[PDB]
């Protein structure tokens, strides 16, 4: 028997969470005697909110949609429920390794996976056409594009995302960096590519190529690519819908996608996603692992794909033709498949503030490239007490 109350926060977006409280009711029609409380939680607040809930033990979610790098992070300090030997798990094989290891802290499995994802470069077709130039491979040739695009259209090439660090980690990778090497602990952002890829989004900025904003950036950035401003902008899956009610980009014909630009030494995009956990205080542990089984379930991913075209953590779910013959999907697996992982450690969430004010103040010219790679290194350093 299940039966009660599981309290779900979804941190889902605006053109997701109809799709999301649907599936999550859904529970109930197996399950009736479970009142499914779903509740929408916004991305920013959402951690602060679980923490602060879970640490006072009022008013925790039973079910929390887990952001991959916030499994070790919540794991840590104890806030989530071990799901080895209990029902959570079912069919684990299936997952994406990359997908799995996320879901782990110390020996243990505290969340089954729900979505994948990476960062991948959208433009509006139809305004590279009239510019008469080819989607950018790199960002020496998205210059060169931008300025066509100015000079033939009027738009802006591209709407680099200003306010979120997890935006320079294509520009990163791209200047052949990366923000730590785990196997040797030791940190990496402020070698020189470190250095090469604040003065490349700097240098998109002021050459006009790129615009950007210090605060309201996701807002921000769709509104520049929905309205003809811009004609390239980096993002994710779950912008695909948000996009698509646009009326430049409905149906998504007029929307292209393609991997982020390569920089001067490489190419490279981040691996992301959602996971689903159990609060380890959940007076409903039971349900929950049955409302988390549901959530990961292959038919819940594959009508999560059908609805809103994010990426399965399901192996199997890739060979039912519906997925498979997604064209959304046919760019973006590849792509996720070339991801670049993170160390999923208790403190790869922090690693993203001191990008942040680094990158803001590069942007706005009050820090050099040089010390702004300096200071994100010295900011690693104090995070990670064990790293050189
Ligand atoms: O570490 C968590 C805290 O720090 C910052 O989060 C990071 C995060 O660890 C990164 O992995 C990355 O998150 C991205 C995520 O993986 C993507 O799926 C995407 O998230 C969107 C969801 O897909 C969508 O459903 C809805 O929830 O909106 C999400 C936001 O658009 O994009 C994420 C990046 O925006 O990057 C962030 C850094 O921003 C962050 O500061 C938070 O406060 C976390 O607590």
């Amino acid at each position: 028997e299940l039966s009660g109350t599981v309290t779900f926060w979804d941190t889902s977006n605006e053109a997701e969470k109809a799709t999301y409280q649907a599936l999550a009711e859904g529970f109930e029609k197996e399950h009736p005697k479970v009142d499914v409380k779903y509740v929408n939680v916004p991305f920013g607040e959402a951690n602060a909110k679980f923490k602060n809930a879970a640490g006072g033990n009022s008013g925790a979610p039973d079910v929390m949609r887990t952001e991959v790098a916030w499994v070790a992070d919540f794991a840590s300090i104890g806030y989530l429920a071990p799901l080895d030997g209990t029902p959570a798990l079912d069919d684990g094989s299936d997952h994406l390794p990359q997908a799995a290891a996320s879901t782990r802290y110390e020996g243990k499995t505290y969340a089954v996976p729900q979505v994948i994802d990476t960062l991948a470069l959208f433009y509006n077709k139809e305004l590279l056409t009239k510019a008469g130039v080819e989607v950018p491979g790199s960002v020496a040739e998205l210059k060169t594009a931008a300025a066509e695009i100015t000079e033939k259209t009027g738009a802006t090439g591209l709407y680099l995302r200003g306010d979120d660090p997890y935006w320079f980690l294509p520009y990163l990778y791209g200047e052949g960096g990366d923000l730590v090497d785990e196997k040797n602990k030791t940190v990496t952002v402020d070698d020189e590519a470190g250095v090469r890829a604040y003065r490349v989004i700097k240098d998109l900025v002021d050459s006009k190529a790129a615009i950007t904003d210090a605060s309201d950036g996701w807002n921000n950035m769709q509104n520049a690519f929905k309205s003809g401003k811009v004609a390239m902008m980096v993002n994710g899956p779950w912008a695909i819908e948000d996009v698509k009610a646009g009326a430049r980009f409905k149906d998504a014909g007029n929307l292209g996608v393609a991997p982020v630009p390569a920089g001067s030494a490489g190419q490279g995009s981040p691996q992301g996603g959602w996971n689903l956990s159990v609060y380890a205080g959940s007076k409903n542990l039971d349900a929950s692992y049955a409302f988390v089984k549901y959530m990961s379930s292959a038919k819940v991913q594959q009508q999560t794909t059908e609805k809103l075209s994010l990426l399965p953590t399901r192996t199997s779910v890739y060979e039912v033709p519906s997925v498979a013959d997604n064209e959304m999907v046919k760019f973006f697996k590849p792509a996720v498949d070339k991801a670049v992982e993170r160390p999923w450690i208790a403190e790869g969430n922090a690693l993203f503030e001191p990008i942040r004010l680094q990158m803001a103040n590069v942007l706005s010219g009050e820090t050099s490239p040089d010390e702004a790679a300096a200071n994100t290194g010295d900011a690693y350093r104090k995070l990670l007490k064990d790293y050189k």
